[PDB]
């Protein structure tokens, strides 16, 4: 029997077990996978043996991510400042400029206009509320539909619509305007630094930090997955596939929210949570690692291609590269080759592609999706509360945060929260 | 005995006197100088032997100035695109980029959120209330102070400082930001539309439209200064400096704002109205044509120099041009070369100065101003009223149009206004 049962083993579980640790708190962590990190997944490339690749989240900025500044603080893990880019290639028409803010002069009287827009009804959302509770309704629709309210000439609207893509893992026609605005509220009410967080990254690998964090936690167990959260006792029964039950005053689910449908809680969960759990917030986010030959260094490409994003990411040798792209799962298939070939040759006809490397996040049962994104209409009848302690179980992870969901910075924030509160309760 | 008298030649009394004489009414035009056009003066240069140079109000842009367009196409009057810029030679510090744009990336996220205070400020402003009547007194303090608030890194604090100089006529201190936010207001609720007005010019001068309109006044007299208005009786009675009186049913004052104090009305104006009419405006907008030898065509200069902007204008010879410089007639001295010297030699050092040309408007007993710029405090106190109808007596002109201050246009659109309610009345 423990003071706390985290279940769950990314971020958001290890900074939970690890304070409740030093509080000095009787802690069992128990994970699913093989592995620690969940979605922050360093490994070796499936195209260049021998190098480490970021599979899934990799990029920080230490001005919009304290909690994350003061973990690499504490532990000494060294950052690199992220691939410069010093060519750019976009597709977004004849009048774009290639820099890397490519909207032209004839544009820019609309582009002030849609920048006022887009901050009035990005300063409506309070990152406390939850997007439930402040009748933002009118925001909750597809993010095509808010787009073309906008009115914006070419270049500028493709160079939204792309990054949109890019930063939610959704085609802009399944995408919510609301959850865009909240990650433009989340980043000091600014549209701009959507993008320009992509600032640094771990030096050595998320798993760095990973290790560092784990050292503190005294028991962990592995390939543990957990089927059953049943709080009908005095005190909490968590339920494994292979074996012994574990028990805990209380415990901090800490894995991916699709997942949540996959175990049987005890009481049934309040019942306003109880349809978008079953349903599943709608990210597809679909990252990909391109093995490619013939591509020089610094090079990014934003445009109307099937990856709306396409830009340096790692260098192998003097003649070959890993690039990124950035598409959804629903629109792509990257196991077709042929496909990513028409896809990268699009932006740049004199690049071979080598090979490919991604990970399924969707299909992966310990997580059956990437980052979160709300279907449309979801969020705004449904938000806060997701996170919210039902009974003795508390809720945490990148998406459940208010303050930053979908990043890393968003799963230490829930844990700090959730630790708080068992420490009072 | 006249169905109107209107006193004052530039574009605003032309219109009315023109469109009350189109509607059959029978129409008397007094104008105190010796020529038409007031403030839109094209003449020789005083540097260039047969050169002429438009001395005040210049440019145009058809799409927020519909009016002139329209008597633009109504006589045919041809207008060419204005200078356009090749060369930037900013004096804005060492990020600046050299372009018409010279915000550096490093900037970015400042001024995308001050984008956003300067038209969240600027959306308060309802352009037909009039200045007084909004509750817009926290914005009617000095340029300078508004602009410490808004806390904008050195280039585009400097940049939109230089801008609001030019644009105002007024150092930082004196400008009231409401006025800055009102432009802001009048050009489509747009910051950059401020500056991208300075579109068109007059392929021949202003005097070509000046000549047009006149052509259709059937009375007109020149060298007549109005010196008191009376309307006691019942039929208003114009007396004049040196000769015999002049009567109507209506009289359309459209001299210069600060002028109206050098005239007894009779009655006296209502009383709001004193103060403002008494100080006049705070407007001190000082254009110099500089004829200089050895700069190229194109240049720009935006900086923190006595002249906030200093660009090309014309071309006298493959070694010679004119540029133009804009600042405030209380900051500089133009009778001054030395330091005309030094204020062009700061942007351009290779630049020799010829010689230079201006016209002292404060000076000028027909105008105490250039375009109007109200004094910290003034227009949130009183400013609808200063172009309303007292009793029989219209006032109209660039100075108190609410659409368009300080442009042609507003010339215009008083003009009509005042048409209208003479037809009616
Ligand atoms: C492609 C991609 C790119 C990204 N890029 C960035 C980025 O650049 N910057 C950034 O800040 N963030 C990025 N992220 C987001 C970030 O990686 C995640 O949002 C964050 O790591 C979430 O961590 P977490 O602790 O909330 O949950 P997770 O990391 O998902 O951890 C959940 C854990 O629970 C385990 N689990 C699941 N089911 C069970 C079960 N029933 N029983 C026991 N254990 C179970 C899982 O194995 C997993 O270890 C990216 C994400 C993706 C997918
Ligand atoms: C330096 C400068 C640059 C400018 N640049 C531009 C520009 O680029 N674009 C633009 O749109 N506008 C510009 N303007 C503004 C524009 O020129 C004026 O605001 C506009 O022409 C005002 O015209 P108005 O009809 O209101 O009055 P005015 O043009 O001033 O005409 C008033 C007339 O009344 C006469 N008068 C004065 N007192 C008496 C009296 N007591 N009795 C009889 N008659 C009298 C004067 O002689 C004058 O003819 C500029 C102005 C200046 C000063
Ligand atoms: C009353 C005071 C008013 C203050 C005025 C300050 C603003 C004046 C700006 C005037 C400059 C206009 C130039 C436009 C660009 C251009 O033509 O030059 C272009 C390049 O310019 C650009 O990079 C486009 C920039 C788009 C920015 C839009 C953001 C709006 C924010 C408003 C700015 C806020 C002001 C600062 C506080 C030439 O290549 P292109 O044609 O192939 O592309
Ligand atoms: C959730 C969806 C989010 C949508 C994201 C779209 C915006 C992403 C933009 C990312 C580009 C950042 C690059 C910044 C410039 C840079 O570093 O590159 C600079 C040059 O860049 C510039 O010209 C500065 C432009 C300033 C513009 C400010 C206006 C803000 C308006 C907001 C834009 C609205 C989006 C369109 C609808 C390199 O020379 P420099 O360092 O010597 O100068
Ligand atoms: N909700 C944003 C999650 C995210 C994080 C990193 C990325 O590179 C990305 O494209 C999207
Ligand atoms: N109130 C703006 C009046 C104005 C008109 C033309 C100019 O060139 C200028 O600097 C200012």
């Amino acid at each position: 029997m423990y003071d706390a049962i985290v279940v769950g083993g990314g971020f958001s579980g290890l900074k939970a077990a690890r304070d409740l640790t030093n509080a000095g708190k009787k802690v069992l962590l128990l994970e699913g996978g093989e592995r620690l990190g969940g979605r922050a997944y360093s490994r070796e490339s499936r195209n260049v043996p021998g190098l480490r690749v970021e599979i899934g989240g990799a990029y920080l900025h230490r001005k919009h991510h304290p909690r994350l500044a003061a973990e690499l603080d504490r532990y000494g893990i060294p950052t690199a400042a992220a691939s410069e880019f010093t060519s750019f290639r976009h597709r977004l028409g004849p009048t774009a400029v290639d820099q890397a803010f490519p909207i032209p002069g004839s544009e820019a009287v609309a582009v002030e206009a849609a920048t006022y827009t887009l901050l009035r009804d990005a300063h409506r959302i309070d990152l406390e509320k939850g997007l439930e509770n402040q009748d933002l309704e009118d925001l909750d629709i597809p993010l095509n539909e808010y787009v073309d309210k906008l009115d914006l000439p070419p270049v500028s609207r493709q160079f939204l619509l792309a990054w949109a893509w890019n930063m939610l893992g959704q085609p802009a026609d399944q995408a919510s305007a609301l959850w865009m605005l909240q990650l433009v509220a989340a980043h000091h009410y600014s549209i701009l630094g959507v993008v320009l967080s992509l600032d640094e990254v771990f030096s050595n690998g998320s798993a760095d930090l990973v290790d560092a964090m784990s050292q503190e936690i005294p028991e962990i167990r592995l390939q543990t997955v957990v089927t059953g959260i049943d709080q009908s006792g005095d005190v909490v029964n968590v339920t494994v596939k292979d074996g012994h039950a574990f028990q805990a005053h209380s415990v901090i689910v800490a894995t991916p929210m699709n997942t949540w449908r996959r175990i049987v809680f005890t009481p049934a969960l309040p019942e306003r949570r109880r349809s978008v759990i079953e349903e599943g917030h709608g990210g597809q986010g679909l990252k990909i690692l391109i093995h490619v030959r013939g591509a020089e260094a610094g090079i990014e490409c934003v445009g109307d291609g099937i990856f709306p994003t396409l830009y340096d990411y790692c260098e192998v040798s003097e003649s070959e590269r890993l690039l990124v792209a950035f598409t959804d799962s629903g629109s792509f298939d990257p196991t077709d080759i042929g496909a990513v070939k028409d896809a990268v040759l699009y932006y740049l006809p004199e690049v071979e592609v080598l090979g490919i490397d991604y990970h399924d996040w969707i299909a992966d049962p310990l997580f059956e999706g990437p980052w979160v994104a709300p279907r449309v209409g979801q969020f705004s009848r449904v938000h806060k509360e997701l996170g919210e302690p039902a009974g003795r179980i508390h809720f945490v992870g990148s998406d459940v945060s208010l303050e930053f969901p979908g990043y890393i910075e968003g799963a230490l924030e829930t844990a700090e929260c959730a630790v708080n509160a068992i420490l009072h309760s």
